[PDB]
């Protein structure tokens, strides 16, 4: 019944450009950050793990310091949407966005990083 | 930080036998049933959706029915115990805990299935 969704589970983005991929989940009046979880994963990287209001950066896996956060302000909106900065090549790939809020539920996303490309007509 | 273990990340079974694959999680004192989640799944297919102490057999996935079991009286101990019955050839492949209880946490195990063969 707790149920996640994603608007797209397919993200198709330029090479050193940022990206906001989200996660929605049911939220009626006061969010209850003490009872909130948001993981964010990428093949068993460390991303994004928001643990009852508080971010620890030494869990971060390094290849996404500085460059990856969440948008705290969406959560009222019950949107978990994690913006990446700079994207890399190897960013390219299956994410997962984990949420545990009176129930759990996730979903995966696919990135697409294209190439670097001078397209000229 | 909450953490979910696994004592054995790799099961082979024979076919048509039983297997119980095991995700341990901490738990102190009483096992708070209202604030515990413990799913298991295999590519996507739903297994076990234990929600504070509460399941709905109607979201298993048919492939599961009448197999799949999760052994509740381990949960004090902190043990999350799926036992399958009857195991097939598509049992084969990688299975997940996930389990959310003060905190979350998820492990893989694979499990092969070796094909019938007599000695
Ligand atoms: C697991 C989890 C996290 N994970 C983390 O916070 C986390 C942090 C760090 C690490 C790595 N550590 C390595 C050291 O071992 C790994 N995980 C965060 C929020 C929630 C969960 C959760 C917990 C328990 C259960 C369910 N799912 C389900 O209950 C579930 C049920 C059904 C479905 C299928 N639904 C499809 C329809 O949308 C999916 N799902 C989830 C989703």
């Amino acid at each position: 019944a707790f149920t996640v969704t994603v608007p797209k589970d397919l993200y198709v983005v330029e090479y050193g450009s940022n990206m906001t991929i989200e996660c929605k989940f049911p939220v009626e009046k006061q969010l209850d950050l003490a009872a909130l979880i948001v993981y964010w994963e990428m093949e068993d990287k460390n991303i994004i793990q928001f643990v009852h209001g508080e971010e620890d950066l030494k869990v971060q896996h390094s290849s996404y310091r500085q460059r990856a956060r969440l948008l705290k302000d969406q959560l009222s909106l019950g949107n978990a949407a994690l913006q990446i900065t700079d994207v890399k090549l190897q960013d390219a790939g299956v994410y997962r966005c984990m949420i545990s809020y009176g129930g759990a539920d996730y979903k995966r996303i696919t990135v697409k990083v294209n190439a670097p490309y001078a397209a000229a007509l």
